[PDB]
């Protein structure tokens, strides 16, 4: 782009560029880095060219400054260990900016919003003058230029993200697809504007917890949808600084679809290939720590049975002219939580991470390598543990070795199950769709909605116990992820059925985690979970396996294949209880009433009456 025009020498940053070139940037990315390297003083700008000599050359900077450990027993793979108050993606510390608070949430009748969070726009031009004048000074402003999808496909869109931190650079090289193809694809389009800074100016003003820089008391992670621009401060952790991920392709990306007639939502996306040579599509929304990269990586039990994965988080999905709806995977890697990763949980994640894979806040071992909770491989005799804190670990500290939510950050081109299509621009058509969460009580196993608007319903009742313990709800699993209105999502879903030529899927919902009554999970799950696909497989070829209840149809008594599973308490996994569900609809009612009220759309509460007519004809 070309210079900025000076009195003196003060807006042309080229003298502080270590890598690339301002003027080879399309011009209003030059604008973007150069106005926020006016504002945040970076030291110096590295345009990053997502080549594997940067890769190694910023892994050996974080190296030598003690921002991550290689880990010696693997083949390039490293550790992270963060300051213990920036551990996870942070809600209460996320907003999104619009002139009228009813375009970002459904004002509720009588309580406060569950669905989002709005700040006004003067709130938030006070909050941002409060955090990044000067927030980069002393360090590299990095540019990194990355696409949402396969480089070209018409699903995908581009971004650039302007960070402080290497870790987030390397994390988003192995999450995204990042470098300078993406700016020569780019050309003069538009892209999504990411500014990221973890909010510790050199000199430090206060002390520095294990080599990780954030500010916890200032951390706010922004969203303004109307700029296109997303803008976070503070947290140098997932989904707060990888601003592809949840801040791009859910909160912003939810809205430009609502614009453009398609979908972003948090659900994985598998093939499964049958016994007869036959293979199909699902996507499946549950909340966090429900168990999607479970699903998405699963190895049936079942003989014959084949699932590959696209994605195991975000999915895009769009009808095409045909009437399919075609989905990509939008990311380029696995940012999966590595405590109860073992390979009864999750074979094909072990085998995947063991090479260019980036952990953080897990245990080493003495030996080089990596230890969580769930694991269940022993150590051999004479290999000592570090914790995540920084501290020589046993099993009688009481504590974990591993924080509850550290995570691999893993490419998803390595996992030896990927789908052969997951990078295919034109997507993969999805044939059903799946809801779940944790319902200990009163849920089955599974069930098939009799309508989409029956679906949508399912969807938008979702609740899952949160990870005394309190059934919280997440609707479509995307509670913290709405990029707009959700009310007016639920118009948006109910609208693809007055599509012509639409495809429906199939709408299904799940239930790994109910127990019996003395709080034993009543199903064994994981790979065992490929009895309930290959009963809903069978329902999107048209079997005649189900039996119809008041909340759906179950499989009929016999269809699901059950051999080696006799031993399973089968009257309670699939029982279903007049009282449960006449408070179960008294709480969706509740909850839709206030916190949807006037959004919410009429085939919605219809679908409620219908449910609440069903149960009472019990
Ligand atoms: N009982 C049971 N637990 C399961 C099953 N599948 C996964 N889990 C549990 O789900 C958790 C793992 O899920 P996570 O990786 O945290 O879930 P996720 O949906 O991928 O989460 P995000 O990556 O945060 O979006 C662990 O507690 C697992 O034991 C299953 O079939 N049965
Ligand atoms: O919380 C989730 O759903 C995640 O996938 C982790 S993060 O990307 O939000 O950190
Ligand atoms: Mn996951
Ligand atoms: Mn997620
Ligand atoms: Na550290």
């Amino acid at each position: 782009g070309s210079m900025p025009p000076q009195l003196h020498n003060g807006l042309d940053f080229s003298a502080k560029v270590i890598q690339g070139s301002l003027d080879s940037l399309p011009q209003e990315v030059r604008k973007f880095v150069e106005g926020n390297a006016q504002l945040c003083q970076p030291e110096y700008i590295h345009i990053c060219d997502g080549s594997e000599e940067e890769y190694g050359r910023l892994l050996a900077h974080m190296q030598e400054e003690g921002v991550i450990r290689k880990l010696k027993k693997y083949d390039n793979c490293w550790l992270a260990l963060t300051d213990p108050r920036d551990v996870a993606r942070i809600e209460s510390k996320t907003v999104i900016i619009t002139q009228e608070q009813r375009d970002t949430v459904p004002i509720p009748k009588s309580g406060q919003s569950q669905l989002g969070r709005w700040m006004s726009e003067e709130d938030f031009e006070k909050a941002f003058n409060a955090r990044f004048p000067g927030c980069m000074k002393g360090r590299t402003m990095y540019v990194i230029p990355f696409s949402m999808g396969p480089l070209g496909s018409p699903l995908a869109k581009i971004g650039i993200e302007l960070t402080d931190s290497p870790y987030v650079v390397a994390s988003m090289r192995i999450m995204t697809r990042m470098g300078t193809s993406v700016l020569e694809a780019l050309g003069d389009g538009e892209f999504i504007k990411c500014l990221h800074s973890v909010g510790c100016p050199l000199p430090l003003k206060k002390p520095l917890v294990n080599n990780w820089a954030c500010n916890p008391e200032l951390t706010l992670i922004a969203h303004l949808p109307d700029r296109r621009e997303i803008i976070s401060f503070g947290s140098g952790y997932g989904g707060n600084s990888l601003l592809g991920k949840k801040c791009f392709a859910l909160r912003i990306a939810s809205r430009l679809a609502k614009e453009e007639g398609w979908l972003a939502e948090h659900m994985l996306i598998l093939g499964i290939t049958n016994p007869e040579g036959k293979k199909k599509y699902l996507a499946a929304a549950f909340p966090s720590a429900c168990g999607k990269t479970n699903l998405a990586m699963m190895n049936p039990t079942l003989p014959g049975w084949k699932v590959e994965c696209v994605g195991d988080d975000i999915a895009w999905m769009k009808f095409d002219a045909q009437g399919n709806l075609r989905a990509i995977n939008p990311e380029n890697g696995f940012f999966g939580v590595a405590p109860g990763t073992s390979v009864k949980t999750n074979p094909n994640a072990i085998k995947t991470i063991q090479k260019n894979t980036i952990f953080t806040n897990v245990a080493e071992t003495s030996d080089g390598g990596v230890y969580w909770e769930g694991i269940d491989e022993p150590l051999a005799p004479g290999v000592t543990i570090t914790s995540w804190k920084n501290k020589e670990w046993r099993p009688q500290d009481e504590e974990p070795c591993a924080h509850p939510n550290s995570r691999f950050c893993t490419p998803a081109s390595q996992c030896p199950i990927i789908d052969p299509a997951w990078e295919s621009p034109e997507g993969v058509p999805i044939e059903g769709i799946i809801f779940g969460g944790r319902r200990p009580a009163g849920v089955p196993l599974v069930y098939e909605a009799l309508s989409w608007q029956h679906g949508v319903f399912v969807g938008a009742a979702m609740r899952s116990e949160a990870t005394g313990k309190v059934i919280m709800h997440d609707p479509f699993a995307m509670r913290p992820f709405f990029g707009y209105n959700f009310g007016k999502y639920l118009a948006h879903w109910l609208s693809m059925a007055h599509r012509p030529a639409a495809k429906l899927p199939k709408i299904f919902h799940v239930n790994w985690f109910r127990k019996d009554k003395n709080g034993k999970f009543l199903w064994p799950g994981f790979g065992e979970n490929s009895r309930v696909l290959e009963w809903m497989f069978g329902r999107i070829e048209g079997e005649d396996s189900a039996k119809l209840t008041p909340i759906g149809y179950v499989p009929k008594e016999d269809a699901l294949n059950l051999k080696g599973l006799g031993d399973v308490n089968v009257e309670e996994l699939f029982g279903i209880s007049k009282e449960f569900w006449e408070k179960e609809v008294e709480e969706i009612d509740k909850y839709l009433e206030d916190q949807v009220n006037a959004d919410l759309p009429y085939e919605i509460e219809r679908e409620l009456r219908a449910l609440k007519q069903r149960i009472s004809q019990m």
